């Protein structure tokens, strides 16, 4: 249940070291579906009504896939989720065979935006992509929240087309 | 050697039925390293010297995650091929558990461009994503090619943005 998705080596010291006090940057786990933690994904997008059962058997599908798959949270003094990251790591036949990291689903609560949490989260999901090999990671964001992507070290590269079903 | 990536049901019957006279699109085979397949990504990018037995092993690692990775060709008359293209479908929590398409790697080699081959494979690859329960199908390009997916039925979304290595 406590069991992290991936291994704790993989959070960055660096951002472990500069993190406001008490907050903690780990792996998900099983368990944070207790945590509040679809409830900071609400901040980003919709999200819809999941239960238990459904948490647990998309959780585990992921965790089948934890070299793939790289999730992990904020939590506050209260161990309470705050933050979220995604990345996921794409192979391809390219670059030499190369790895390429996607940054996803990126979301702060409102209470706690303004306070480097969404940066040091950004600052973990590239250390995560540069350790396991990719050679470099992309991400998708708006024109609104661009300039929070350019603090975070990330420069325009092209543009997002989308077909929507 | 011959069996096929994927399930030829996921290829669009409407695409087979308009594509150029003898061409065919199908999906990838392990045998298609033989077949010119490297080659074409060459048009699109840097691929680096790649031999045998690394193809192999990576073939078979997309192979393992085929309900991930999706990736076709098609092949002129004489059977070579002249156009890749790739889609890897992401697994969300938000969207009720929601998938999102990814195009990837879409390259025509340089004497077949401008015949509709790269819009029948966008064309395959949004119909894989669809069939499968994706709500969207993203991918980035370039100011310079961004006429070629609006034509293919893309609309701009959003901002690319990357961090190399
Ligand atoms: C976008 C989001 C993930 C950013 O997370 P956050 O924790 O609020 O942002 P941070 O404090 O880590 O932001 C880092 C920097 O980017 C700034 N910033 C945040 N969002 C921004 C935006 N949309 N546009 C421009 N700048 C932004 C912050 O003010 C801070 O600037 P600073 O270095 O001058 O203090 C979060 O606001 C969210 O989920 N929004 C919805
Ligand atoms: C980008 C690429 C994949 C497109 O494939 P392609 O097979 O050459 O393109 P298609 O013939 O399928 O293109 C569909 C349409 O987009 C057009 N088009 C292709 N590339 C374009 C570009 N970069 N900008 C604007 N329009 C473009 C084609 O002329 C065609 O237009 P039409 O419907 O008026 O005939 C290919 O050129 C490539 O690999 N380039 C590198
Ligand atoms: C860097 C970041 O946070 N990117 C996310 C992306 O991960 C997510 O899939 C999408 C959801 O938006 P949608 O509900 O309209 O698909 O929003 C943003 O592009
Ligand atoms: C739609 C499409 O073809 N997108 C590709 C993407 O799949 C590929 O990963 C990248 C390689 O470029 P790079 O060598 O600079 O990483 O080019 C384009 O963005």
């Amino acid at each position: 249940e406590n069991t992290p998705l991936f291994s704790p080596s993989l959070i960055s010291p660096d951002v472990l070291a500069v993190l406001p006090a008490d907050y903690t940057i780990r792996p998900l786990c099983r368990s944070d579906y207790k945590r509040g933690y679809l409830d900071v994904l609400r901040v980003l997008t919709t999200v819809g009504d999941i239960n238990e059962e459904q948490w647990n058997s998309r959780y585990e599908w992921i965790r089948a896939r934890s070299d793939e798959y790289y999730l992990l949270v904020v939590c506050d003094g209260e161990g309470r989720i705050v933050g979220t990251g995604s990345l996921v790591v794409e192979r391809k036949f390219i670059h030499s065979l190369g790895m390429v990291g996607h940054i996803e689903d990126i979301a702060v609560e409102k209470g706690q935006q303004g306070k480097k949490l969404g940066l040091r989260i950004i600052q973990a999901l590239d250390y995560v992509a540069e350790k396991v090999g990719c050679y470099k990671t992309i991400l998708d964001c708006s024109e609104a929240n661009e300039g929070f992507y350019i603090k975070c070290g990330f420069k325009r590269a092209g543009l997002e087309m989308a077909h929507y079903y």
